[PDB]
Parts: structure tokens; sequence; C-alpha cells
């Protein structure tokens, strides 16, 4: 162990500022920093207008209290304000700034911004000692103060919708921007026209095609323009050719995603207008083009971003405390869902190298410099967008069947599309099993083609159909179908039942030979209870459904009346939704199953919130997991809070229900589904090659697994070794990672909870 | 004396429908209506793809349409028929080639759905008709006798363009939808927080029409607007910058400038958005971003208003097309004050050209008047609320006018209060805000509200002032005391049915308590739309859109091979407005309402009827139910019935919208409705109070306690006293509900055989 | 009434209390049959009867619940009679046993023990070591659990052939309905033994 | 139990059946009192008692419903006892009247008629419209007009309910420590 309230920061003064362009989630970030600091006993200060406000000093720097960051979670942009400071580019600016900082006793800094803000911060750390000299020399600071305020603790959070700070995987604001983007695309896709249409959409990304890329495989674009993998000479005709080909496959709406910094093999800008003319001239299709403006910074921050920003705010504060005089200025980030600290300079460096690599037309290097992830997504997108002519795909004469098992989860279709195509592209013959195991036993199996899964990416529900019935009772019939259709591998995109399903099948692989094939499961349920994966397809979508409902509930006025909302969430026994949703929507409490409670705890939380309602808060929020308790039902809690609040606030109950489980999948899920399904198929492909084409009998333990997010990677884990770490009575994993975050959500609600911060991040170097 | 639809057969006639010009949300709803209405009256309808192009081209561009052709296109933007620009039709050769293909198919009845252009072109085609048949018989391309048979061309048009540039038409299909798209963007920018001042320049559409720009402006309380009809006065550059800094000083941290495409100055010189950008960047230096909302204004799903409007017009077009004689002028079906009307094409085409002439000739004041009484008023109202005169230039009246919210919260009450408060202040009154309705009124919760206090209220949901359903009955003594102490001279209640009841009670008390002998106006605000004396309510459109939105989602989600039917309970109490209109807008098979009693037999019949549709044509069925349509046949009852009867062919899903979606953000239509009536109501109070000073403080007459509502074709003030006659106080709904005449439409559109009293249909009238 | 899927209680109770109808699982019904019975009883209420009775098995249908039927009969009766709903519930499952049961329990338990005594006097892996002492043909015979599987529906936990169902058409014609009555199992002359 | 807002049935029934607690409207309670009684009874269940009883007036509270209380006692009893809920309902409001009532009804109706008979031997006055009932120690006719003073028309129950003086009895008999105003106790009188 190494807890938080055993890491006091009493006496220290933290300054937080947001620089560069604004990005959804910044407020969530400062809210976390401010409160986390104040909680550990530190004293935090706001620094308006990014670096500008620091140079200017004076009132541009104010102390922040617990209520400063109150109710800004669901707010885009930044209440602190963010701008570009030209003065800070100069030596005079840095000096004037260091002075105001010293004038306020602030030696601990938290910079929230993009590649720029961060590299600038890095440099400020270097010149620190040097700036204090020049200041003491010119008699603007004390001669002894040059020793006290001698150590500058700097820590950064990447908060930009660009995602251009190489060395970091995810950044605050991107998922949100992606939402904005996909919302537009979706709005155009629900429009029907008889003639062929081509939509050219220009997203952001100065010299980074990340946004453009993820946007592309989020809506199955026909073509993408990235600054890292520019189009090969003679693309103009190639593109037009691809559009007409897709047009012939019945795709009546082409979508071209263009990055701002789109360029050709010679760094020449590829304008959206050039693309417009290109198709209007060559193909003559109804072409419309919109340059998604700053509107990509608008809207409310997605659930992903609010949570990410909160986790980072904590990481920034604890990092800032444990920082010694000789500890490198770092940048808190996340790697495979694990907190990590990366030294500023190392990142600022690689960031500049990627630019260098691109200017020097060494594009293949730029692509590799962005990250293993970026390179993979790029390939996966190409793989799914560009199909090779049938004759160039050496057949494997293997029939790979894909199926949906479990309750429907947003993004199952994106998953099936991805698996079917990667399969076809690998030379297999794809088979679709409808209505899960139920239909499997009833022989409802048919072949699916490349165009049959077109446009499935953004579709909610399960086009294939999905059931909760498990294979146990019908092991026979299935083994039969599996024989008469000559199935060589199985890809189940489902939930917990898919796992219980795989386990039953790996048991019968004893009494039945038809089951000795490779089988992978891909986690898909809003619950996020599949053993072996930290995330599920459809989980993000559901979480966003929650924050969306809470946003609305707040923005509505009740006059002088104080109101408290009790909201029941899905998840069965898994309080993931309830807990993370609670954190993301800023709830006072989130009753879950994993943390038992009695009438006393209940009474306590009511009094606690009743107090907040009497003063500071105007709108209270309480979440409750479906099955957190059988006696203390949603109504029970509603009734309790209602009676106890009499006179200070009234209640409103609200059960989200399972109607919001089939809406369109969020960008994050359409990409999650696309990505794992592809890695899973890749696995099947390879397992089959072990057969040499004359068929093998797969008996091994690791040939029936769950592909999931584990340590910091997407690793395949044999179903057999997952039993150990799973509670089959409540169908939830024995060790739930997100529970370590529960004490965070609490202290943010002004509670005093023990926070085991042992899993916090630690120094590491950028992986090349 | 009354005409019915099944009596006026069209058997033997052939109707051709086409969509021309730019696409506009609601066009599908329109052709769906035309196709089916035609097919129903026994006519035979034909599709004409690509607007006029397809007519010129002929051949397969013209196909017969059957009942299923227009199936499930209601919630679809754009047009499945396709719409384009035909250059060939601009020429005499085109018109000839077209008239030939039309004759070649026996189509002499035409329905053109498009904008100013498409329509003027249609008009001209009617003129040259006889002339074209000559030239065709002369060149032996048509029969000599056919020149007599196909001698009469029945043309009827529907204005379907997001511009609304066709003179003589109040509202056109597609505008409300475009406005939604626009306001969605604005709203997305407003939820973004920044510390420094920001200025957003948004360029909406409207070739040479500033309608869109205008309504967009008072839909979000813009700081400034640029219209082609009322260009800015010379020297505006500095004037604008001055207004922005002033607003900046009143704490408005985000300026919004709405610019119409055709924005021009007093000399027809184009006023670019980029010029506006620089103007503020240079003079004020605020963070200025500008987006040219592209074609994205035609995207998204068509709003409820547009789907309904388009359906009502589709019928009007068909019945008009039938009752058309050889000597009956080619007209354009439209709506005037919610009443169907037919306007002769030429008259409209004319005025349309006159408005352009008026603008080119810098006779702007004429252009403004040519747009319509409405347009001129909105323009004024917007200016009035956007430009406040300096306190000293506003002669005080020394009158205290109190504004209050009474009844269940309705989306847009805040827009209403903002509008009333400001118009009041601008009229020199001292404004008083009564919180928490009558409850707070009696408890003396009255305070003064200022011009900036209601800033940005336009787009806020719920009731900032607070609202209760309590009636002044039991607290006459308390309330009267409060008016007396606060010196309340006029009262403006923005609320629902209970607000009408309050007014009835207050009236009766003005005898005993003198303090109630002041003017009292009521403005209809409830999602129910049950206020006696008004065809519409503030918050009704918002609610209706909530319904169609939920139905859209429910459909777009796949269930595999499974057929699904949804039962949805709507609000409204006893008023089936929501249920019925929502049903029509979402395309439901049935909508059980209170106003139309039903028994188990009717129930059983509709189930069988829909069960049939599910077995074939439909894949997704929809059934709506009013909250209180019956006490025994509850939502669950109907769910259970349809469920059992569908066993084997489809499964059910139940869903109660609930009152949680009664406090979301108000739809554009409502923020403007609220703004508009509240202003007219205040104007009334101002005028009443001035004759106090002259005529006499003798406010003990029915005519001084009114309900401002949409009646005949105007917004007229009706004394509460004479409304009692026409209202059923037991169920709190008006005795005569206009929308019920539309019920038989919704039915026949669902493939039922219902008697349709089409007596209220439109008839030839000349534009005012 | 209780019974799960077994409409014994509902049916026999209906007969015993003189009910117009007894909706049970074993005899599926649709909205038409339902509508018919309402009209039929509505008629009786208009004249002869002053008090009408309708019984419903717990699980006779999942869509046509107790409330459903209550609501239907209520609406159709409007003007001629009002309804009252009432769920016996499982609270009246633990009252004192009726004379018949205290004697039934005493009697079989004794015969069963007698069997055990005789079996354990023989000293088991055969199918007759495990039975179900119960009333069959005309005797209390021991039947091996194994051969009972054949004649039982494990999905609804009720025997495949329920003897009392032959009595259903009786309860009906007594309610003034016209039902086919298979009276094949009727009695026939025998000699007293 | 029935009674609307009048906890007569709940209270007296509680006393008569020996219940641990009888939640009524006339005596407001909060979650703390509630929690206390559960603990108190949970204790008795752990030892002495084998069967516990709790009564609740139909409308004693709108938030702490019958189910609420059932759920609370159920959760707090987990491990020591289980719960069973039961709503008497209005079906047992039409059974045969008990001997006491058939005689009560017979007796007052007769005295009431006797009054009418006497009144008709000679009406715009206010003592001509009474309410015959049991008051002090007699069955006296009281004009409806003077009864308004002592009645709460909002919950339709008299302002002063005599049986409430018995409430503290039912409690101490359940082993609670309640203040018992025994002022109305009896005093030595001579047989009259
Ligand atoms: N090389 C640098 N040296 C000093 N300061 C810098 C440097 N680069 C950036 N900054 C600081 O950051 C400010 C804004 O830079 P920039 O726009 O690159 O930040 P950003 O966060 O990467 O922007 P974005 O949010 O759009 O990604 C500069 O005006 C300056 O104050
Ligand atoms: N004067 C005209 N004579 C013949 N045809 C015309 C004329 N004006 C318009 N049209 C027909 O309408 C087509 C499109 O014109 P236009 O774009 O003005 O229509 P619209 O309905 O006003 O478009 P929108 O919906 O964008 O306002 C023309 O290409 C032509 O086929
Ligand atoms: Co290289
Ligand atoms: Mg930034
Ligand atoms: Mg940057
Ligand atoms: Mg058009
Ligand atoms: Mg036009």
């Amino acid at each position: 162990r190494k807890f938080l309230e055993h890491l006091s920061g009493a006496g220290k003064a933290i300054g937080v500022l947001t620089s560069g362009g604004d990005a959804q989630g910044m407020n969530a970030a400062v809210r976390a920093v401010v409160r986390m600091g104040i909680y550990v006993g530190a004293k935090v200060y706001f620094i308006y207008e990014g670096y500008q406000g620091m140079v200017d000093g004076g009132s541009n720097i104010a102390e922040a209290d617990w209520e400063s960051v109150s109710s800004i979670l669901q707010v885009g942009g930044t209440i602190i304000g963010s701008a570009r400071c030209q003065a800070f580019r100069t030596r005079e600016g840095r000096l004037k700034a260091a002075c105001n900082l010293l004038q306020r006793g602030i030696t601990n800094l938290c910079v929230i911004g993009g590649d720029g803000s961060l590299t600038g911060a890095n440099l400020f750390r270097k010149e620190w000692s040097g700036l204090l000299e020049e200041l003491a020399r010119n008699g603007q600071i004390d001669k002894e103060a040059v020793q006290k305020y001698a150590y500058l603790n700097v820590v950064g959070m990447v908060g930009s919708i660009d995602n251009d700070f190489c060395g970091t995987d995810m950044t605050i604001g991107t998922d949100s921007a992606l939402h904005r983007i996909i919302e537009v695309v979706d709005a155009i896709m629900t429009t029907a026209q008889s003639h062929q249409r081509t939509f050219v959409l220009e997203v952001m990304g100065r010299h980074c095609g990340y946004l453009a890329l993820v946007s592309a495989l989020a809506c199955g674009a026909d073509w993408v323009f990235l600054p890292e993998s520019p189009p090969e000479e003679g693309w103009e005709e190639q593109m037009c050719v691809k559009l007409s080909e897709n047009r012939a496959r019945k795709k009546r709406l082409n979508i071209i995603i263009v990055a701002e910094g789109a360029i050709d093999t010679q760094n020449k800008p590829i304008t959206s207008e050039k693309i417009k003319e290109l198709v209007v001239t060559q193909l003559g299709y109804d072409t419309r083009v919109t340059i998604l403006g700053h509107v990509q910074r608008g809207g409310t921050p997605s659930a992903f971003d609010r949570i990410l920003a909160s986790r980072m705010g904590v990481e920034a504060v604890i990092a800032l405390l444990e920082a010694t005089p000789d500890t490198p200025a770092c940048v808190v980030s996340l790697n495979g869902n694990h907190a990590v600290r990366l030294p500023l300079m190392e990142c600022v460096q690689m960031t500049q190298d990627v630019q260098k690599a691109m200017d020097e037309r060494r594009f293949q290097d730029a692509v590799r410099l962005r990250g293993r992830s970026f390179a993979g997504n790029l390939n996966t997108y190409k793989r799914l967008a560009i199909k090779l002519p049938d004759d160039q795909i050496p057949k494997t004469n293997c029939n790979v069947a894909v199926i949906n098992v479990g309750a429907p989860a947003a993004g199952m279709n994106a998953a099936v599309r991805s698996a079917v195509r990667v399969g076809i592209a690998d030379g297999h013959r794809m088979l679709a099993i409808y209505d899960g195991f139920d239909g499997f036993a009833k022989g409802q199996i048919k072949e699916i083609g490349w165009t049959d899964v077109g446009g499935w990416t953004g579709q909610g529900g399960s086009i294939l159909g999905t059931k909760r019935v498990l294979p146990g009772k019908y092991l026979e019939e299935i083994a039969t179908q599996m024989r008469t259709h000559s199935i060589n591998a199985l890809l189940i995109i489902g939930g917990f039942e898919a796992y219980l399903g795989l386990l039953e099948l790996s048991a019968a692989r004893e009494k039945h030979e038809e089951f000795c094939v490779p089988m992978v499961m891909v986690p898909a349920t809003v619950s996020n209870n599949v053993p072996g994966s930290d995330f599920s397809i459809g989980a993000d979508t559901a979480l966003n459904t929650i924050t969306d409902t809470c946003d609305r509930i707040k923005q509505s006025a009740s006059g002088t009346k104080r109101r408290v909302f009790i909201i029941e969430t899905m998840g069965g026994y898994c309080g993931y939704l309830a807990n993370m949703g609670g954190l993301a929507a800023g709830a006072d409490a989130a009753y879950i199953f994993e943390e038992p409670f009695d009438i006393r705890d209940l009474q306590s939380n009511v009094e606690h919130l009743t107090e907040k309602m009497k003063t500071t808060i105007q709108r209270g929020l309480v979440l409750r997991n479906e099955s957190c308790s059988e006696n203390y039902t949603t109504d029970f809690i509603y009734q309790l809070y209602s009676e106890e609040g009499k006179g200070v606030f009234d209640c409103r109950k609200n059960v989200l229900g399972h109607m919001q489980q089939g809406g369109a999948p969020s960008p994050f899920d359409r990409n999650f589904g696309t990505k794992i399904s592809a890695r899973a198929m890749e696995w099947i492909t390879a397992k089959l090659k072990e057969a040499r084409g004359r068929g093998k009998k797969f008996t091994t333990d690791d040939s029936i697994c769950v592909l999931g997010i584990s340590k910091r990677n997407v690793i395949f884990q044999p179903v057999a070794e997952l039993k150990k770490q799973t509670d089959f009575e409540h169908r939830i994993p024995k060790e739930q990672w997100w529970l370590k975050l529960r004490p965070l959500m609490k202290i943010l609600a002004k509670y005093k909870a023990s926070y085991d911060v042992s899993d916090s991040g630690q120094l590491e170097h950028v992986q090349p």
C-alpha cells in the first residue's frame, strides 16, 4: 500500500492553467486538480488565460476553493480560459511570469494543454534556475528567495483535440470531438437521395491525422487524407476509381474524410475544394463539402473525456507532490488503461521528430513515430476500406462463422462488419449465424459477403440477432450443424453468456470433435462484466446515455426549488455503469452491489447531501445499480431521500431502462468493435494456418479464449484460466479494476473516503 | 352541405409528383402523403425522379408508385425521388420534350414540390401547355386527337425549400428543420466555456431571403443580424462593434452574429462573413470564430412540425388537384394561420419577383413589407429585444407589471418571460417577477427583474422563474395583499390550463378584492395544448419533437429477423393532441386517445389490422396511447393485448415517455413562439394601462382579463369569460379541438378506411 | 388462485363455488373467447344473477393477467355491473389443515412407512427403491419415479394427463354454457366389493 | 390496516393482537424512530419471541409505505428473521357483523328514531340536526355545527382522539419505555 491521506501536500501551493485551443474535458480536469489538491491539504490557484495570465499576473491568478470548480463537469471549454500567449515565446515573458509565480509562492505547476503548451512548459523548467538569477540580479526578487523557490515541480496533461503530443496514447478532448464529427456524418446519412452523393468532410488536426483516421473508420469512409501517410502520386484518378467502384456496390453515399494538414508525397496541401472538383469533374456526383469548424470543440464533453480528465487530475496532483528537486518534469497520461508519467523533454522531442520526419518526406517514419496504435488503426482502416479483387486473394477453403451471443450491445454490428471483411480479405468463406445459439441450433446459418455488412459500423442493436440461450442443452445439434456446414473456427461477439458459452463448448470438445477448433470471444455488453477485459463494446455508449440524461436533468430550471434525482442504471450486478456514470455525471452517491450498504450508511449519505442542498448545490444526483440490493430498491431510496429532504428539496425518480441500449453506438464503440473484431479474426486466421490446410484438431487450452483489455494490452486469455478469477454467482469478475476509482468519486462529492492510490502512475520512458 | 373524401373519387386520373430544387427535410413526408392519398381516392400516382430533369429525360425516370413505395420514409431527410436543377427545362426544347413524356404516360395532373424557382417554372409550363401540344402534334410526335384529350393541365404546388423565398406563403416545408440544424450548432457553442470574450459569426442560408437569418437570430438572442431586406445603415461597422462591447459590459461573454448568405448594405454590396470577422478582430480583438453552416442545414431528420405540415399539404394538393376544373387557376397549397388555403400560382410568382425588384432598386422598406405582415413583425420584435435604448430615452410609466409562471413546466416559458420582461422595460414599466407561481405569489416571493437578468433565457428549458399548478382560489386574501403592497398594476401569466382557471377565479374576485382590477393576459404554455382559445401552446412543439425523436431511434435499431411493435404512452392528460399529432408525425398505426372512445372490438380490429401489416410489408410497428384515453384499457392492457395477439408474428415493447422529457431545451419553434406572443401580450398591457391614464382605471370588465391565443387565422385576445362556453372543465380540454379533423388522415395513411370530413379543405384565395 | 400452472385449484374451486368461468393454463384462450364469456356473464347479470364470479389461475396466461381480465370485464360491464378484484395470495396456504387433509396426511404417511419397513426388512440401486406413493387407478400404489417422467411436463411442472380436466365441461354447462362433455368415463353397473 | 388517516384500527388492533409497533398517522415518525423499533424487535426475535408483529395504518405516511417498512425490517432482520407482508384490504369490510356491532347498530338506531319521533311532536334551528354518538359517558345528540370546531377536515379525523391515551400502554406492554399520561385513570365512585 501507499494511500492518498498518507501523502499530505500541506504547505504546498499548486497553480493550474489551461493553454492552447480549448478542448472538452478541460473543466473536468481542473475540477479534479482543484479538489484533489484541496483535499490533500494543498492550496491550489487558478491561472486564467493559460500562459498569458501567468505573464500578466495580478488578478489573473486567484486562489480556488471547493466551490470554484462546482458544476463544471458537463461543461465544454474551460472556465479558466485558454489562449495563446506570444509573450511567453520570449525570454522577457518567461521572466515576467516566473516573477508573478514567485510573488505568490507557487512552485508547483499543472499545465493542461497540447503539444505546444507542454513543450513551452518543458522549456520554462529548464530556464527556471536561469530566470531566478536574472530576477535576483535585477533586484525584482529576494536574494534568498532564489533558494527557496528553487525547485519547479511541473506536470502536464495533454488536453487538445489534436492528439499531436507524441509519446502519449489518448488525450482529453478527442473522444468529444469525435462525437461532434460523427454526429454530423450521422445527420447526413439519415438523408435519402435517389442519385449518387459524395460528402467531403474536413476534420481537424494541424499536422496530425489521428482525428481524421479514427473519424474514417468510425463511419467506414471511402477514403482518407492523412499528413502521415499521404496519397501516392496519381491518386486523383485512383480515388475517383474507388468511388465509382463503391458506387457499383450499391453504396449510394461516399464519404471522404480530409485532415486539415492533408498533403501529398511532396508536402503540397491537398485542399478539400480540390477534392470537390475532382469528383464533380470526373464522376459528376452530387458533391457537398463542409469544413467542420471550431464546432468540434463544442457540445458537452463525452463520458470518456470526463472520466479520463478526472483520473488525470488526480494523477497530476499526486505526481506533483511526490516530485523531488531532481525528478524530471513529466506528463501524466494513460497507457492501456494504466496511469503513467512520461518525462516532458522525451515527449516534446519525439513530437518534434514526427514533424521533422514529415517535412523530410520520410512518411513511413512519421507513421511509426505516432505510435503502435496509430499504425495499426491505419492498417485496419485500409484493410476494411480497400478490398482486393477476388482473384488476388488466395482462398483458404475454411468456413469461419461469426455469431452474436448475449444481450444486445451498441456496436455488435460494427464488430461483425469488421470480422466478416477481415475474414474475406484473409481468404476465408464467412458464415453468419443468426439469433445467437438459439438460431445456431435451429440451423439458421448463411454466408455473408463483403458488401452485405456495408454501413453496419454505425448501426445499433444486432443486425445478426442475439440471444441469451447457452449451448449446454443443445451441444448435439450444434455439433451437427458445425459438421454439416464444415465450420473451422468460431468468433463470438457477445457478453457474459458468450463466455459461459465458450466454457461449455471447451468441455464438450471432449465428447465432440466438431468443437476442437479455434474460438475467440469479443466482449460486448453495456454491463462491462466479461471476465478478462477491462472494457466492453457498448459500455461507452451506455455511459454516454447516462451523462446525457443527467445533463438535461440539470439544465432544466425548477425556480427556487432544490431538486434531487435518483437514477437507476443497468448492469445487472456489475456496478460499472452506475459507478463510472456517477463519476462522470458528478453524483453525490452511487449505490452498487460490489459495495454493500445498510440503513445507517444510507441515512448518512442523505444527511450529507441534504446539507449540500441547503447551501452550495441547487441540483443533486444519486445513481443506483439495478441489483445493488433487493430490499433497498430504487423506490425505497427514492422514498427515503424524499422524506428526509422534505422542506429542503424534493425528489424525482427515474429508471433509464433498457430502451437506451439499442441507440446508435458512440464513436468510441464503433471503433472499439471494429478494432478487436479485427484482431480476433487475425488470430483465427493464424490458428488455421497451424492446420497447414489439411485441418488440425485444436485441443490446446489457449485455442478457446477471450480477447480483452488486460494489463496494458489486448491479450488473448484462455477461458479456462479465467474461471479462477470470476464469480459465477453474480456473473462479474472477482477483481474489478474500476473499483479503485470509487473512493475518488466520493471525495469529489465532498466525502472523506480512504483512497488506495497504490495503482497510481510512475515514471516511464516513451516506448519506441 | 359537407364534403367527404371517399365521395370525391379520382378514379381514371393519373397524378405525377416530383421534387425539384434543393432538397428540404419533409419532402418525403410530402410525397408519402400525395402517393397514398392519391392511391386512396382511386387515382394512380407516378414518381418523377430528379425533378424536372427526370421529366425531360422521361423513360424510366417516370415509374408508377404503389402504397409501399413511400413506406417508411417519413423520418427521412432529403427526397427518395431525388431533386435537382434542370437546365433543359429553362429552354423551350426542354418543356417540349417533357410535355411529350408526360403525354406518353397519360399524366395530365401534376404535383410539383419545390421552391420559388420550381414553382415559377411550373407556372410557365402551364401557360405554354396548349402551345407545346401544338408544336408536338405539328411535328408528328403526338397524336392529332391527343392534343384535345390531354388538353387540360392540372398543376398544384407545395413550397418545399429551406429558403422560404416564395411570396405569399407563411411557412414552407423544411424551414423548421433547417432552424433545428442551425440552433443545434449555436447551442453546441453556448455550452462551451471560455474566460475571455468570444464572438461567434454564423452564416445561415437564404439566397436573397433573410427569413432564416431572422428567426435564427431571435431563436438565440443574437447580438446582430444581417438581412437582405433591411440592410445595415451606412456606418454600421462602428455601430456593430459598439454594440458588441456594450453587451460585453453587460456580462454577455459570447456574442453571436447571424449573417444571411445574401447579406448586403444600403447599396447592394455583399457583406461577407469574413469582413465581419476582421471587423471585430481588428476593432475589439475578441476571440472570433466563424462557420459557414453549409448544406448541413438540409441534413438531419425532418422536425415534427415539418412532417405534419408536409402531410397536411400532401392531402390539400390531391383534393385541390381533383376539384380542379379546366378554368381553375393553377394554385399553390399553403397554410394561413393554421388554416389550409390555395393561392393562384401567378399571383405568388409575381410578388416573389417584386420583392427581388424592390431590393435591387434599394427600396428596402418595400421589400420588408412585401415579405409579409409576419416577417415585418418578427423583424421589429427582434430589434426591440436586441437593441435597448438608454434609460433616459425611455419615458417611464410608473407602472409595475408583474410576470408569473403557472401550471406544469413547458419548454419555452423562459423565452416567454425574457420577451415579456424586456418589452415591458422598453415600454417604460417597472418589471416584477413572481416566483414559484401562485404558491410563491401568496408567500410574497416577488422581486424586480432587469433587462440583463433575463439574458440568454431564450434557449433555456424548464422555468427559471419557477412554476406551480396551485390555484389562487384558497389564497385570494393573501395574493391581493401582495399586489397591494407591491403595487402591481398589470399581470401577465405564462402557463397552461390551470393558468386559465386562475384567471377565471381572479375575475370573480375583482368584485370583493379591488386589487384585481388591473389588466391580466394569459399566454398558452403547456405540452398538452389544451388551453381554451388557442390552437397552439408554448412547449407543444418541443414535446412533439421529443416523441418523433424517440420513435426515430426505436426504428433505426435492428432486431434481426424479428418483427417488433412498440406501444408508447404520451403526455397530455385528457388532450390527445400530443398522442394524435405525434402519431401522425411518427407514422403510427393507431393512436388511442380520450376524445375518440373505443371498446375491445375496435381494439381487437386494430390489432388484427396491424398484425397483418407485420406479416408482410412492415418490419417495425408503432402504437401511441394518450395518458388518460381510458382507465381500464391502460398502457399495459394494450401492451398485453397486442403482445398476445402478435405471438408468433411479432413481439412487443412498452415505453412510457414520462414527464422527464418535459424539461429539456425548447425547440426553435417554441423559443420563438414564446418570444412572439409574450411580446404581443405585453404590447396589449401597455396599451390598456395607458387608457387607464385617460379612459379610466375601470378594469372591472371581462375584456380586461384575456387569453392571447391562436384562433381563426390570427392571434386574438379573447376574454376568459366567453371561453367558458366552449370548454369542458371536467377533462380540462376545449369542447372543439381543431386537430381532430386530421385524425381520419392519420388513419387512412396507416391503410385504414376512415370517413374523412374534408369540408375545411382549402379554397382559392388571393394573397394579402 | 394459486397452483402455478396447475389449474386444479382454479377449476375445482370454480366448480365448488359456482363460477361463471375459470381461466386456466391447461385450456388456452384468446381475446375472442374472453370477449364471449364477458358477454355471456353480462347477460346473466342483466337478469337472473345478482352476484357474478370469475376465477383465474396464477399463470394461466402471462399477457392476460388478473388485472387484464379485471379491466376487460370492468369496461364491458360498465352500466350493468361493477368489478372487484381479489388475489387470494399465499398467505392462506399456512392456515390450519382441513379435516380431510389431516386424515389424508395421516393415512398415506402411514402406508408409506409400512412400505419402508417392509423394504428395509429385505436387506437398493434398482428403480423401485425410489417411488411416489399416490392415488392412481383406484388405489394408492407406489410408482417408481423413473416411469413417471414419461407422463410429466417438466416445463410447467404439471402431469401430462390431468384427470380432473374431464370435469371441466361439467362446470361449464352448469354455468349455462354449451360445452361438449366427454362422458365416457361415466360409471357403469358393478358389484359391491 | 384500513382507517384512512384514523389509526384507530391500527392502534387498537395492535394492542389487541399484541404487536411490537403500530405505525399511525396521528403520531409522526422518521427513519430514526423506524430504525430504533427494528433494532428493538430484532433483539426480541433473537431471544424471547418466535413470531413478531407490526401493524401499519393505510395512510400513516406517503413515503414510508407498507412495502418500505417491509423492505426495511426485511433487510435489518437478514440473518435473524424473515418478513412477510400482508395487506388486509377492503375485502374484509363486508363480512358478517360481529355480535357487538349488530347490537350497537340496533341500539343507537333505535335511540335516534326515538329522537326523531319526539322532534316531530312539534325546523330551521341548529340543534335539530345532530349526530348521535358516544361522548362523555353517554350517548348524546350533538349539533353538527358545534362539532366543526373539534374536527380536522383535511384528514377527516376528530382533533382529539380518546384512544390515543392508550397508545403508550400498547408500547410498554411491548417492552418499550413510553411516557404514560395516566391522568384519565379511574377514581373511587359509588355504584349508581
Ligand atoms: N516553443 C514554445 N516556447 C514557449 N512557449 C510555447 C512554445 N510552444 C507553445 N508555447 C506556449 O503555448 C501557447 C500556444 O501554443 P499551441 O497552440 O502550440 O498550444 P497547444 O496546446 O498545442 O494548442 P492546441 O490546443 O490547438 O493543440 C504559445 O502561445 C505559448 O505560450
Ligand atoms: N423561370 C424558370 N423557367 C423554367 N424553369 C424554372 C424557372 N425557374 C426555375 N425553374 C426550374 O427549377 C429548377 C431549379 O431552380 P431553383 O433552384 O430556383 O428551384 P428552387 O425550388 O427555388 O430551389 P431551392 O429549394 O434551393 O430554393 C430549374 O433548373 C428549373 O428546372
Ligand atoms: Co527511416
Ligand atoms: Mg490545448
Ligand atoms: Mg497544438
Ligand atoms: Mg427545393
Ligand atoms: Mg429557391
